This record gives structure tokens, sequence and C-alpha cells, in this order.
């Protein structure tokens, strides 16, 4: 009943605000897990930056790229809303320092020219996302153009599961070696835009690593996270919303509300 | 939970100066440590010339240089804050001299000589520090740059722990050998910066040797320490912390308080 309890309640939520939410989450201790629309699309907006950073920390360890090596762009027209990459434009930036700023601080200027340089572009990103078994992952589009969030676009989208069972692989399971997880680790428990969703939905003694993102069209914004409760394993958390209006706002608090109704499903 | 009763506190003193405050403290007799925010970066100022110090130390030790030779400058264009090298600067100083002068008295001239002659730059420092398995720290700039402290910015930064880690391998490890860490003890007993922060956090026949840093900016302040308690194994305590406004001032007392705090965590 646990189960359906909860959903009942996310579906009142999407209900109440007139749009559409999608959950999914994993208590790693007992293996339970919770899904709402866990199987159905919703955009990315900014929270792929939280696995262009994972993609970058990949080919460190496989010795293809040094995080410390130095990337400059002295001359390159950088993207709207690039607050980082702006200010240290006329010195450069380590590689480790350009691809944490996509996720901290979401950096448009750090993740097109990670995609141009080291990865191999959107089809190169979704590419690293199929390496790691995620089937539903697929960045079509640069930054700002892969915001647009219009209902039944499929491009710039994955599913509130399939999130969440990257991100688990990625933070908690194999694919980064323990030394380059835990760097990955300490870029998403420092994002900076995260604190209005799960991280409201914890308390203050809980340690937690997230990526948002706000599409700004169509009301879309979402978050997803590893939250490590005090004394107990991990959780993993993967929250998506849309709205019917393409002027409809985003809703932190809607994020923050299903975040808490998931993890109680879980319990 | 005194570990939890510890850092509540810190918390409760960050947020009464509206800033962040780093810690690491090691007893070296039973092992026990506490750590908040031990794994989080903060600016190293002033402090990083404690370090190059030892790296000069080392040198010497491994007989790549003479402590007694005599480096002269007498052409140089001396940086701000060289009080030391300034007062040499007609007849030179013997390397020993200088390397003291760098941590002692925070001189620029002192440490950007060093930097330049026989440290192989802020690379080079760098190297050092990954050569003793410090995988945190990193020097980017020279003198006086290293110190503008922006919020967010990776370059010239440690962590508490890997400060403290470091501090406890150089002036009580295996390092240097038991003469020329002898020599580097009391070069750190003998710092003259450090009066208002850890010193001021111990019993006056306490020994104490430090190296604290005073960026200028962002009131960013820090200091480490080695501290031999009356009859008891010698204590680590590292303590760093910035501050949200460009113009706010460092809290030497806010620094003496944490120091205060942690060394009640671990005892
Ligand atoms: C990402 O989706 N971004 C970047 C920025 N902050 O990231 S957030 O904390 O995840 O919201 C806000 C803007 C947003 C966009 O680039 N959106 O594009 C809007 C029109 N293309
Ligand atoms: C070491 O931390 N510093 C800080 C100094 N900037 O602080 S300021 O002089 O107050 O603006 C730059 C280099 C170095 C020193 O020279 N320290 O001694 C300066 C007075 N505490
Ligand atoms: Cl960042
Ligand atoms: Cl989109
Ligand atoms: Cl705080
Ligand atoms: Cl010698
Ligand atoms: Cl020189
Ligand atoms: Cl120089
Ligand atoms: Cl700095």
């Amino acid at each position: 009943n646990k189960s359906d309890a909860a959903a009942k309640q996310i579906k009142k939520l999407e209900e109440d605000f007139d749009g559409r939410i999608g959950v999914f989450a994993i208590d790693t201790g007992s293996g339970n897990t919770f899904g709402y629309r866990s199987d159905e699309r919703f955009p990315l907006c900014s929270s792929f930056k939280g696995f262009l950073a994972a993609a970058v920390l990949e080919r460190v360890q496989q010795k293809k790229l040094d995080i410390n090596q130095k990337v400059k762009y002295e001359s390159r027209d950088l993207e709207y809303h690039s607050p980082i990459t702006t200010k240290y434009k006329g010195s450069g930036m380590t590689l480790g320092d350009m691809a944490s700023a996509a996720l901290q601080y979401s950096d448009n200027g750090a993740t097109n020219i990670i995609m141009e340089r080291f990865l191999g572009g959107p089809e190169g990103m979704t590419k690293f996302m199929r390496s790691i078994g995620d089937n539903e992952f697929r960045l079509d589009r640069w930054e700002l153009e892969l915001n647009t969030a219009i209902p039944g676009d499929k491009r710039d989208t994955s599913t509130p599961k399939a999130v969440a069972n990257s991100l688990n692989k990625l933070a908690l399971g194999n694919v980064l070696n323990a030394k380059v997880k835990a760097i990955y680790q300490n870029w998403l428990k420092g994002n900076t835009t995260g604190d209005a969703r799960i991280r409201a939905s914890v308390p203050a003694d809980w340690v937690v690593g997230d990526k948002t993102g706000s599409c700004g069209a169509y009301g879309t914004a979402n978050d997803y996270a590893v939250i490590w409760p005090k004394n107990r394993a991990p959780l993993i958390v993967s929250i998506y919303t849309t709205r019917k209006s393409k002027d409809d706002k985003h809703s932190d608090k809607t994020i923050a509300e299903a975040s808490r109704i998931a993890i109680q499903a879980i319990d």
C-alpha cells in the first residue's frame, strides 16, 4: 500500500500545479525503490551537466586527459550564463576546474567548451551514457538550445529511473575508481544551485550531492541527488517536472515535496 | 557525538560571523581526529610558505642545495612586504636565512626568490607536496596574485585535512631526517605572525610552531600548528576560514575559538 499511497500523493501534487511529475528513488541499503512516471521522458535541462563532469573524470582516469591541463578560451564569445568561465577568460582554467564549474554553477561556456574539445559533442555525451548501460538518455543539441522543453519533443530528454540508475552507477558504483569517484562525490556535494530542491527535503545534517536543471520554459525543472543519511546507507533521488503552459514558472517547492514523498516511500 | 557536539559549535561560529570555517585536528598520541568541512577547499594565503620552507630543507638534505649558500639579489625590485630581504639586499642572505624569513615573517621577496631559483615555481611547489602524498594542495600563482581569495576559485587552495596531514608528515614524520626536522621545528616555533590564533587557544607553557595566512580579501585567514602539550604527545591543528564579502576583515578570534573547539574534540 505504501507505494500506492505515495503515488496518490504525487498525482495530487502534479494536479495541484497543473503539470507532470516523474520520480525514481532507491534506498541502496535495502534495495527498496519507488517510481512514479519513472519511464516517461522529461527534458534534462542543466541536469545533464552532472553527467558531463563524470564523463570528463572517466577520461582523466583512463589517462586520455589530465585534470590539471590548462584549457584556454581567450578568444571565445562566451555563452549566456557563464559566470565562472567569464571570470577566468584571461588566464584559462584547469580541465578539473572547468568541469566542476559546469556542474556546480551550471556554467554554459564550460559545458560547450568541454563538449567541443573533449567529449565529442552531444553525440559523444550520449555515447558515454550508453557506455554505462543507460539506454534512455539522449542529448541532441548544444547549450542553450537544448533547453526548449517543448511538450512531446524527445530531444535532450531522459527518464527519472534512467537518471537515478546512472547516478547510482557513477556516484556509488564501479564506473569511476575509488580516487576519481571521491572527486565526483565532492563535486556533487559542492553544487550551489540545489538548495531549494532535494536539499530542502532532508535534515540539515544529512550530506547531499546534487545537480539541478531549470529549462526556463514550460515550468520545466528537476533535481537528482545522492543523499547520505546520518549512519545509514545512501539514497538516490531523481525528480523531473514539467508544466502545461509555455509561460508557467518552475516550482522548487513541488520538487522538494515530491522528494519528501519519495524518501518516505522507500523508508 | 563529541564530534557532533563540536561540529555544532563550529557551525554556529561560522554562522555568527557570516562565513565558512574548515577544521582538522589530530592527537598524534591516540590517533584521534576531528574534522569539519575538512575536505572542502580554502585559500592557502601565506600559510603555504610554511611548506615552501620544508621544500627548501628537503633539497638541502638531498644535497641539491647548501643551507649556507649565499643568495644574492642586489638588483631585484623587491615585492611588497619583504621586511627581511629588504634589510639584506646589499649583502645577500644564506639560503637557510631566506627560507626562515619566508616562514617567520611572511617575506614575499624571500618567497618568490626561492620559487624562481630553487623550487621550480608554483608547479615545483605543488610537485613537492605531491611527493609527500598530499594530493589536495595546489599552488597556481606567484606572490602576491596567489592571495586574491575569490569565492569559488580553486587556485592556490588546499583542504584543512590535507594541510594537517602534510604538517604531520613534515614536522613530526619521516620526510626530513632527525637533524633537518629539528631545524624545521625551530623555524615553526619562531613564527612571528600567529600570536592571536592557535597560540592563543592553548596554555602559555605549551610549545607551539605555526604558520598563518591572511589573504587580505574576503575575510580569508588561517593557521596551522604543531603543539607540544606539557608531558603529552604532540597535536596537529589546521584552521581555515573565508567570509562572504570582499571587504570583510579576517577574524583572529574565530580562528582561536575554532582551535579551542577542535582541541577539546580530540581530547
Ligand atoms: C540550466 O538549465 N540553466 C543554467 C542556469 N542555472 O542552472 S540551474 O540551477 O540548474 O537552474 C539557469 C538557466 C538554465 C538555462 O540555460 N536555461 O535556458 C533558458 C533559455 N534557453
Ligand atoms: C600572507 O598571507 N600574505 C597576505 C598578503 N596580503 O594581505 S595584505 O598585505 O594585508 O593585503 C600578501 C602576501 C602575504 C604577506 O605579505 N603577509 O604579510 C602581510 C601582512 N600580514
Ligand atoms: Cl565550481
Ligand atoms: Cl529541452
Ligand atoms: Cl554554516
Ligand atoms: Cl647544508
Ligand atoms: Cl631570481
Ligand atoms: Cl615570477
Ligand atoms: Cl587566493
